[PDB]
């Protein structure tokens, strides 16, 4: 009905490989946290606020920043949020079950998951200093870029940090990305 090929880059994205999948209160907080301006509609300028914050925080290269933004890009344009139009709330949970069939539909073809590239993407921007992973004192600058409390890092660095290391691996941060999304 409402979202398909001509609307929807997940209907697209499953259109293309043969994959005819049709769609029959936390996940609009979700939404309602992401519509900056409570209008009802999530739209591009308003979800790459979230990098554009996140990269105030530390000193990332030009080239890491546009990855990031790029990976952003990309993944809220397949989450729904078109171009023009956005996403209206009518169509959030809708957007959100065709995108989880197209990141099921990417790993069967043995395709990048758009999480992972998310996830890969604020890993090289989170390792302010360089060593080669995210600690927790890093994990909370990302807190700090998503509006939430910087002491919840604790909790989520010790559910991702899964090999008790006290770094998170890139694999980690793509666990916790993924958790969070689906
Ligand atoms: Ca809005
Ligand atoms: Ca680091
Ligand atoms: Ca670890
Ligand atoms: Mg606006």
């Amino acid at each position: 009905e409402r979202l398909n090929e001509q609307n929807n880059e997940s209907y697209r994205y499953l259109r293309s490989v043969g994959n005819q999948w049709q769609f029959n209160s936390r996940l609009y907080k979700r939404f309602d946290t992401f519509d900056l301006d409570s209008d009802g509609k999530m739209e591009m300028d308003e979800v790459l606020y979230w990098p554009d914050r996140m990269r105030q925080l530390v000193n990332a290269t030009d080239e890491q920043v546009e990855k990031m933004r790029d990976a952003v890009r990309v993944f809220f344009l397949h989450k729904g949020v078109e171009p023009v139009n956005g996403l209206l709330r009518e169509d959030w949970v809708e957007a959100n079950r065709v995108f989880a069939e197209a990141e099921r539909e990417r790993e069967r073809r043995g395709e990048p998951s758009l999480i992972a590239l998310l996830s890969n993407s604020y890993y090289d921007v989170l390792d302010d200093d360089g060593d080669g992973t995210v600690d927790v004192d890093e994990l909370k600058t990302m807190m700090k870029a998503f509006d939430v409390p910087q002491e919840a890092a604790y909790t989520f660095f010790e559910k991702a940090d899964t090999d008790k290391s006290g770094k998170l691996e890139r694999t980690e941060l793509v666990h916790l990305f993924r958790k969070f999304w689906m």
